[PDB]
This record gives structure tokens, sequence and C-alpha cells, in this order.
């Protein structure tokens, strides 16, 4: 990752709250970061919950492209713009399913740009 140690202190209160709400284990978060995505609410509602905590998504899992881009380092923004060209709009049966399809889409197309923690 390009995510610096500090960012783990930042999202700590929100990460812990998002894991309680959805029954998420740390092993599930590690599976996402090794490219092993499964359509399970405890992991995909966690992803939605974290994104929602940092205003990357609204109430129907529509992504805010400018906020999502400004979180990435400058170096990846060209490639992230192209990935976002492909993977947006979001799509799915509910918010958790939308973030699932987004994650699978972003990972398939460019592992570097996907922000789960
Ligand atoms: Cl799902």
């Amino acid at each position: 990752d390009w995510v610096p140690p500090e960012v783990f202190d930042l999202v700590a209160e929100d990460k812990a709250r998002c894991m309680s709400e959805h029954g998420t284990t740390q092993a599930q978060i590690d599976d996402v970061d090794k490219g092993n995505l499964v359509n399970e609410p405890s992991i995909t509602c966690y992803m939605y919950c974290l994104l929602e905590a940092f205003s990357l998504v609204d109430d129907e899992a529509n992504v805010d492209e400018d906020i999502m881009l400004g979180l990435l380092p400058d170096q990846l923004q060209e490639r992230a713009q192209s990935v976002m060209g492909k993977c947006l709009p979001t799509s799915g049966s509910d918010n958790c399913n939308k973030i699932y399809n987004l994650a699978k889409c972003v990972q398939e197309s460019a592992p570097d740009v996907w922000f789960v923690i």
C-alpha cells in the first residue's frame, strides 16, 4: 500500500465502529487486500461503512469522484481516473452489493487504487 502509518490512527474510531456494526473480522479485511473478495455482508457492508465515514459515498452508495481522487497520491491519479471511468456508476442490489461490485471492478482493473483499510 501507499497508506502511511498515521492514517491508521485517523480511521481507528471509525474502523472499530464499522467492524462492530457488521460483524467484520480482521481476516476478512486482509482477504480484500490480497484480492480475495466474496459477496458477504460482514465484509461488504464494512467497506460501505468506512467509505461512508469519510464521505466517499452518499446514502445510495454513489461515489464522489473528486473526494476519492484527492485521497490518492498524485502519481496514481491518471490511472485512477481511467479506472473510475470504467467502474462508475456503481451498481447493485443494495449499498453493500454496490461496493462489492465496485471493489471487484477496481481490483480487476488496477489493485493500487482501491482504498479499504
Ligand atoms: Cl453483498
